[PDB]
């Protein structure tokens, strides 16, 4: 799910 956080930008 890294992908989906690294795409918020909150991480």
């Amino acid at each position: 799910i890294r992908e989906n956080l690294k795409d918020s930008g909150l991480f």
